[PDB]
């Protein structure tokens, strides 16, 4: 354990807290791994160098803490004018173990720099063989950043993040770039340019328990493939939590297969509040999907296929297999159908015991093995 005032650090919104707040963690490191402790204040932070060198590096056993989101806050200096990839990380190349931060916030200050900038980031190496595994982040803020708020990536096992936040950010709020075997828990994202939630990049066998996410630019919560002919995310389990007043759709899953999402509530999204594009063996189950296309004419629920004949894979994803059962759905004014498919070849839908209203017409299904019961 190890006070960064002990190290130097003035945490006094003003003096450049870098150097002295990376020694500390240096010591953790050397003492086999520690909590690095910041009392409460604001740490100005500026680039340590390179963009892969982030502004603070974490090591294996080594955690921060804070005196709690709000109180401890790490914040770019004014001025900083270069892209830095996560405000605190773990090296590149590097497998990292056991290390996190908690009980504070990071500032990614965009409104006075320019560049990059993401708050959280770590992992080994892009498609590379290896992975940080072990990682634990709880009750922490990220705000500000001109790119993605927490950005764990390729590859990390066994990632833990809960009861955080992260909102204003100049992408996505949360994202889980080839996650596996790892949880988000109790996470709120609002405010984001771009996505809530961003699932992408392979990630498998992760569970997204009671997650909100609003009043984001895109997407409350996307799992998608990602630009890259690469293995698809699957076998991911939302479950509980909310997604509405969103910009477009409160759920969309893309390029993906055996997601389930059950118990959510879905509202007030600009398009359709769950939307299936190319993906097999999804199950909708028991969600409570209402007042959606408050932006356009869509289905509380779309289902179709995605054509990428022409793009990275070469593939036509056809949506196969898609289980939506025991939900509640009532759409807005706008709202076409409560559940649609689209007559592109996307077939085997089983619509069972949802309880549709307030659309222009309940469902509309195509493909000749899909069913409607109840
Ligand atoms: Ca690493």
């Amino acid at each position: 354990d190890y006070n960064v005032k002990d190290f130097g650090a003035l945490g006094d919104g003003v003096s450049d807290d870098r150097a002295s707040i990376q020694a500390a963690i240096d010591a953790a490191y050397a003492a086999g791994g520690g909590t690095v402790y910041l009392p409460a204040g604001e740490y100005r932070v500026s680039a340590a160098g390179e963009p892969g060198d982030g502004c603070l590096m974490l090591k294996d056993g080594v955690y921060l803490a804070g005196a709690g989101m709000g109180e401890t806050v790490i914040k770019l200096i004014d001025g900083s004018d270069q892209k830095i990839t996560g405000m605190v990380r773990s090296a590149y190349g590097e497998e990292t173990s056991n290390f996190g931060m908690r009980d504070l916030t990071l500032d990614g200050n965009r409104d006075n720099t320019s560049g990059k900038v993401d708050g959280w980031f770590n992992g080994y190496i892009p498609g590379g063989d290896g992975a940080d595994r072990d990682v634990t982040i709880e009750r922490v803020e990220v705000r500000e950043m001109s790119g993605y708020g927490f950005d764990p990536h390729e590859q990390t096992i066994n990632l833990t993040i809960r009861d955080s936040v992260a909102h204003d950010n100049g992408l996505d709020g949360f994202v889980a770039d080839y996650l596996v075997d790892s949880v988000f828990e109790n996470n709120v994202a609002y405010a984001n340019d771009r996505h809530g939630f961003n699932v992408v990049t392979s990630t498998h066998d992760f569970v997204m328990t009671n997650n909100v996410a609003y009043g984001n630019g895109s997407s409350g919560l996307v799992v998608q493939r990602g630009l890259e002919d690469l293995a698809l995310p699957s076998n991911i389990l939302i479950d509980g939590g909310a997604y509405y007043d969103n910009a477009r759709e409160g759920v969309l899953l893309k390029m993906t297969s055996d997601i389930t999402l059950q118990n959510a509530d879905i509202h007030g999204n600009g398009s359709s509040g769950v939307r299936v594009y190319g993906a097999q063996d999804v199950q909708i189950l028991d969600n409570q999907i209402h007042d959606n296309a408050q932006a356009a004419a869509v289905p509380e629920v779309l289902l179709q296929s995605f054509d990428d004949t022409a793009g990275a894979s070469g593939t036509y994803y056809t949506t196969l297999n898609t289980r939506i059962e025991g939900n509640t759905i009532s759409g807005s004014a706008n709202s076409t159908y409560g559940i649609q498919e689209r007559n592109d070849g996307t077939d085997y839908s089983s619509l069972i015991d949802n309880d549709i209203a307030g659309v222009q017409q309940p469902i509309q299904l195509y493909g000749p093995h899909s069913t409607v019961s109840g």
